[PDB]
């Protein structure tokens, strides 16, 4: 088979996180970029 659409277009690498739109994604990669 394939994979599916997730509801969301742009879902995190890291966490469960997802949003429409990869500037506000880029913004949350930030947060785990930062965080040590
Ligand atoms: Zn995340």
């Amino acid at each position: 088979g394939s994979s599916g659409s997730s509801g969301k277009p742009f879902k995190c690498s890291l966490c469960e996180y997802a949003t429409r739109s990869k500037s506000n994604l880029k913004a949350h990669m930030n947060r785990h970029s930062t965080e040590k």
